[PDB]
Order: C-alpha cells, then structure tokens, then sequence
C-alpha cells in the first residue's frame, strides 16, 4: 500500500506545472484573513505577493527565500532546506524526502497529507479533479495551523522566469 500511495500522490502534484492564482490565507494565531496573489512555475519558482495591509513580497527560488517588506523597504534573505517550504513548486526529488505521504478522497476532492519529521510540521494539499488543480494548502505544526485557499486559478500557463522578482515601484522610477 505504501508504494501506491506515493505514486498516486506524486501524480496529483505532477499535474500542476505552473499556476497563477489569488489566495486567502488565515492563521490560527490571529484568525485574520490575509490576501494576495501567487505565481508558481516548476521547477522551484514561487512568488507570494501579499496585498495591503500586509506589506510583504516573498520570492522562493529552490530553497532560497527573498523577503521584501514594502512598509520598511527592507529585505531579508535566508535558506530553509525543508521539503515543506517550497512544496508548491517542488520537483519529485523534494517530495520524496518527506517522511510520510497519505491520500484521502472527500467530496470529489483529493487531500494529500504530508509529514516532515524534522520540522514536526504537516501539510495538507487539496486538489480538485477533472481537471487537477491545487485549491488549498494547510500547514500545521504543534503551535499553529495556517490555511491557504486559491481562487481565480489559471493552471499550466506559460510564465516568464523574469516574473519571479519583487515588484518595487516608486514615483521617480519612470
């Protein structure tokens, strides 16, 4: 049973090569909906653009993370080598380093649960089917859960690799 579970879970991830979507994000820490736009291009490119009042732009390239705070006009750079961080754009190599996969079927949706033992965090990925699309991502650890839903999704569209940069705009720019 283990092998068929992995193969089938990898099939659902494999169906999404790129996407552009809107997202709503809610953390159990404050229960406040946060909004933005997300771009994903396999392999390894992810952009998270939060809308005001959240002043945050995030570019993930492989495991490197670039964080731009619009209010402070400050950058942060780091690297986290966790299968969970860039799950949405990861190749099959990354997923395979996860310690536990499982698939459930609920209301014509497929829910893939993954568990990384190192970080003690779970992730549920929710797919629609016919056609396969990623509609949600729930990440949980002992302290909190963050739930993300995607909407207005365009899947498997061309996305220029140049699009994976922070949008930094000023009056004097042009």
């Amino acid at each position: 049973i283990r092998v068929d579970t992995i193969k089938n879970a990898l099939t659902y991830f494999d169906a999404v090569r790129s996407f552009k979507a809107e997202f709503i994000q809610i953390s159990s820490t404050d229960n406040i909906p946060r909004y933005g736009q997300v771009l994903m291009r396999k392999p390894g490119l992810l952009k998270w653009n939060y809308y005001p009042p959240t002043p945050v732009s995030i570019i993930i390239k492989g495991k490197t993370i670039s964080y731009y705070d619009r209010e402070l006009e400050e950058y942060s750079y780091t690297t986290i080598n966790s299968p969970i961080i860039n799950l949405l754009s990861s190749d099959m190599k990354n997923i395979s380093t996860i310690d536990f996969v499982n698939i459930d079927t609920v209301n014509n949706q497929k829910i893939v649960t993954l568990y990384d033992k190192k970080s003690e965090s779970q992730a549920e990925v929710i797919f629609n089917i016919n056609p396969i699309t990623i509609v949600g991502l729930n990440i949980s650890n002992p302290d909190s859960t963050t739930s993300i839903q995607f909407y207005n999704i365009s899947s498997n569209i061309p996305i220029d690799k140049a699009e994976f940069k922070h949008d930094i705009s000023h009056y004097y720019s042009e």
